[PDB]
This record gives structure tokens, C-alpha cells and sequence, in this order.
């Protein structure tokens, strides 16, 4: 393992995945699929539960049929041994919950022509980074970040798996002008997840009562999802990811990256991210 990136179609990827893009060509999208997409550790686990609870009408006891990597199958993923998104999909009833970091140059196709509904889930880049870093570590298929100024240098010219945050937030973004995408950020959710929850299930159509909606509000946040092992990646095999050097589940926090970067770095960052984001509508919140 701990095998440096590969690159395809200008985007760097573990090896595995890269690879696993091969199968994923095969891959038909359905029309009444949904597309979970995000940018890594911008909060995809968080909205796979919910949008799951949402699609068992709320039972909690059939949620916890199967780890929600099984449950939401991962396009792009394949790993050593373990399924691969597309083994697990195979047998994967409709209507199906999708997967995806995957950048607008990597899509499979399918998934814009079938018109596939798009979840899109945007955090601020400060906390994706450290969230990432964090991840790096514990998840042992990614190559060594380094010390943290190293892995913040990667991140700011996109070396990292998946490539540069400011281009997946700014394309998925532009693609909502024009294909259904319900466009969401991290921190309203952390702010009033009953909102976004509501908004969700506007988007999918369904129709829950609030008695459900503040039950999945309270089975969705941070302190259950830590406890529930369908949900907090512990049934994963250890050679994957190792939660002794760092939880999936780590903080949960909105503005925790304050604790990391440094005042020189956040200049740097501050600097470089106004330039990268210039002329673009999207605004972030970096602390509640
Ligand atoms: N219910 C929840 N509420 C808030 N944050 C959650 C959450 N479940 C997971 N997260 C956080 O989302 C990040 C991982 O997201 P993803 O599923 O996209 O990899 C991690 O952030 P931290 O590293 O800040 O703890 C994780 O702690
Ligand atoms: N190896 C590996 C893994 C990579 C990975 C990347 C993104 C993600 O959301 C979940 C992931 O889970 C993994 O087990």
C-alpha cells in the first residue's frame, strides 16, 4: 500500500481507484438512481444516512442491515479485498444510492444522460483540508501526506487524491445551474440539519412527518453516527483504515481547522484561495 497517486484526465487518484475506473465504464445509470457527490471529507457519510433513513421511511433497524458502504455503494471504489462499487451495486435493489467524488471529466456519462438526480454537499476548504489530512493517515491506501504544511501545499495546487477542491465545488456548482442538483453546504447543515433535511426530502419528492424528521435529525447527527457501527467505518479491516491514529468520526466540528493552521499559513491560504475563487458566486462560512 501507501503506493504515490496515479493520474488520469488531469485528476490524481490512489492507484485502486484509478483501475477500478476500467469496470466503471460498463456501469448504466437508471433514471430513479440519486448520485451522492462530494469533494472527500465534505460530509458524504452524513447525507448517506440521511438520504437512507429517507429511503426506509425512517426505520432505524433496517438502516442497520448493512454498513453504509454497502448500503450506498461507492462507484469509484475498489480496494485490495473488499467489493468493488460496482460488485456491491450489482446487487444493489432500486432505487439505488450512488456514491461519487468523482470530478465532471471523470463522470460516467450515463449519470447526465439518464438525467440522475445529484446531491451535492460543499464544505469550507479549511476544514476539508484538515479533515483530509486526518484521513490520509488513517486511511492507508493514500500515499504518505507528509508533515501537515507538506500535505497543505499539495492541497492548495490539488496533488491530492481527487485533485483541487476549488475546481470540484466551482463545476459541480456551475452543473446545478443545469441538471438537477440540490446544492448544499456542510456548515447549514451543522447549523439546522432539520432544515436541510427538509430540503432533502423536498428534492427526492418524499414526504416525512416531523415526529420522523426530528428522529432522523437526532439519528443523523454527529454523537449517534460516532456510536452506530453502520455508519462510523470500524467493520472496515484494519489494513484499510486504522481509527487508532485517527476516527473517521473525528470532530464533526465547523471552524476546528483554527487549531491547525497556523497564522502564516492562513495568510498564504487566504491569499491564494481569493485568487482561485475570483468571480464566482459561491460563499462559505468558515466558523459558526
Ligand atoms: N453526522 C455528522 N455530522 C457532522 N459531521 C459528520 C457527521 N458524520 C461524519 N461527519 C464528518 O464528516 C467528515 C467526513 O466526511 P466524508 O463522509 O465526506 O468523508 C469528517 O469530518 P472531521 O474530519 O472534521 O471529523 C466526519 O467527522
Ligand atoms: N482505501 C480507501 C478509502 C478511500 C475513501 C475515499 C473517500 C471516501 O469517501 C471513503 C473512502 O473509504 C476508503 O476506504
Amino acid at each position: 500500500s501507501r503506493q504515490p497517486l496515479e493520474y488520469v484526465k488531469g485528476v490524481p487518484l490512489i492507484k485502486y481507484f484509478a483501475e477500478a475506473l476500467g469496470p466503471l465504464q460498463s456501469f448504466q445509470a437508471r433514471p430513479d438512481d440519486l448520485l451522492i457527490s462530494t469533494y472527500p471529507k465534505s460530509g458524504t457519510t452524513w447525507v448517506s444516512q440521511i438520504l437512507d433513513m429517507i429511503y426506509q421511511g425512517g426505520d432505524l433497524e433496517k438502516c442497520h442491515r448493512a454498513p453504509i458502504f454497502n448500503r450506498v455503494p461507492f462507484l469509484e471504489f475498489k480496494a485490495p479485498g473488499i467489493p468493488s462499487g460496482m460488485e456491491t451495486l450489482k446487487d444493489t435493489p432500486a432505487p439505488r444510492l450512488l456514491k461519487t467524488h468523482l470530478p465532471l471529466a471523470l463522470l460516467p456519462q450515463t449519470l447526465l444522460d439518464q438525467k440522475v438526480k445529484v446531491v451535492y454537499v460543499a464544505r469550507n476548504a479549511k476544514d476539508v483540508a484538515v479533515s483530509y489530512y486526518h484521513f490520509y493517515h488513517m486511511a492507508k491506501v493514500h500515499p504518505d501526506p507528509g508533515t501537515w504544511d507538506s500535505f497543505l501545499e499539495k492541497f492548495m495546487v490539488g496533488e491530492v487524491c481527487y485533485g483541487s477542491w476549488y475546481q470540484h465545488v466551482q463545476e459541480w456548482w456551475e452543473l446545478s445551474r443545469t441538471h438537477p442538483v440540490l446544492y448544499l453546504f456542510y456548515e447549514d447543515m451543522k447549523e439546522n440539519p432539520k432544515r436541510e433535511i427538509q430540503k432533502i426530502l423536498e428534492f427526492v419528492g418524499h414526504s416525512l412527518p416531523e415526529e420522523t424528521v426530528d428522529f432522523m435529525v437526532q439519528h443523523t447527527s454527529f454523537k449517534e453516527m460516532k456510536k452506530n457501527p453502520m455508519t462510523n467505518y470500524t467493520t472496515i479491516p484494519q489494513e484499510i483504515m486504522d481509527h487508532s491514529i485517527s476516527p473517521f468520526m473525528r470532530k464533526g466540528m465547523a471552524g476546528d481547522w483554527k487549531t491547525t493552521f497556523t497564522v502564516a499559513q492562513n495568510e498564504r491560504f487566504d491569499a491564494d484561495y481569493a485568487e482561485k475563487m475570483a468571480g464566482c458566486s459561491l460563499s462559505f462560512r468558515s466558523e459558526l
